[PDB]
């Protein structure tokens, strides 16, 4: 990923943020040298992207994780929220379309988790504390996820590098930039929230 | 990424139709050993991904299509609707959390690709073909997108597996399921018809 200047992180709390608000990442490392990729919740742990701790976990029947010891650099992708932006929305002739989006790519030595039960235990908290009512498993859940363990490989992360993208159109002048954002205000009010934010100077 | 089986495609169009609804990819490389992601958009040429061909563009001055001299093995991933699946929705007990969603992996030889051009004015077609309205690029804006050329880095993939996952509660008894579909036809609609299009025929 390139990050021109325009797109970079207005504030270095952003990329944290987005990990936290968009666990369901995508797990990346090379086995035999070509890219091989597994979608599963990740968490992070510290205040920091880079020099944090990523938690997540997979399949065991997944082999991706077999790779772990052999090929431990991996990548992890987090991505918040995404849309087109078609010419249309400029009124502008001569125009190009482009893709706005926000994502936060971690890079770091993978390993193996041994306390997996923690892991999962400690995605369940994350994932459930933005909804209402939250889900709190019960002692015959959590005994249950005890009989699940088997079948769940656990792993770290230690991230070493970090590199956020924060493509949102602030390049644009006033009159394009308000086309875009009310564009995305209608279908897309994540996006337009995302926008918004990266205005700030400081809250 | 692995496949289980209730979670396969249904139909073997269905991962086609994914990566033309999706075309916001992640193109995927290794630059010594270690993996290195690109956000960018990539179209599909043929009726099906395992042999069909992709392509797409990035910006000159991203580095990352350096790597891509040497023909190295990319992986591109599409992305499609997605949704956290809390236990809360189930409304049963010993129960535990998940994730449904639909994505497409398609792995092969990169290319760098000469006809630029082609390569933009066709993701530009077929990216704005379903819009309401679609744009049609006049002829000022024909002579801009030359213009832009230079600064512009075209490739092809040409597609050696791909594997598409379809995770999207199949496996849930009646009763669950329905609870599951209809949480996420209030919140999630585009996830909620990929549900209902993975039970059809
Ligand atoms: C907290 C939110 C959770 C989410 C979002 C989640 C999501 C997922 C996903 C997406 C996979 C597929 C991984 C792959 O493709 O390799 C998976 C696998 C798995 N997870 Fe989790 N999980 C959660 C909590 C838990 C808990 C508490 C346990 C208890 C041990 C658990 C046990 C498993 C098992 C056994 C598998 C293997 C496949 C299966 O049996 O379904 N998960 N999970
Ligand atoms: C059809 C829909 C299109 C979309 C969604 C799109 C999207 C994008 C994205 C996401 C990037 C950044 C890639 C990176 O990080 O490396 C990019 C770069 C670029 N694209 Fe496209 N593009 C489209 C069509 C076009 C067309 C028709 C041209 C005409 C030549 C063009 C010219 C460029 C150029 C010059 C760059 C690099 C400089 C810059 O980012 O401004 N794009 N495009």
């Amino acid at each position: 990923m390139f990050v021109p200047s325009y797109y970079a992180a207005a504030r270095p709390e952003q990329a944290a943020e987005l990990v936290r608000s968009n666990p369901f990442a995508l797990v990346v490392s090379a086995v035999d040298g070509v890219p091989v990729a597994t979608h599963a919740p990740v968490i992070l742990e510290g205040d920091a992207v880079e020099g944090g701790t990523l938690l997540g976990h997979m399949n065991r029947a997944n082999p991706h994780w077999r790779s772990f010891a052999s090929s431990p650099d991996v990548l992890v992708v987090f991505s918040g929220p995404h849309g087109y932006v078609s010419p249309t929305v400029y009124a502008t002739d001569p125009a190009a379309p482009t893709w706005d989006y926000a994502a936060v790519h971690a890079t770091g030595r993978v390993e193996l988790a041994e306390d997996a039960l923690d892991v999962v235990e400690r995605t369940v908290a994350a994932l459930e504390a933005p909804r209402d009512p939250a889900w709190t498993p019960t002692p015959a859940s959590r005994e249950y996820f005890r009989a699940l363990l088997p079948g769940v490989v656990a792993f770290r992360v230690r991230v070493r590098t970090e590199q956020s993208m924060f493509k949102l159109s602030q390049d644009l002048d006033a009159e394009r930039y308000a086309r875009v954002r009310e564009a995305f205000a209608a279908d897309n009010p994540g996006l337009a929230d995302l926008m918004d934010r990266s205005l700030e100077h400081h809250h």
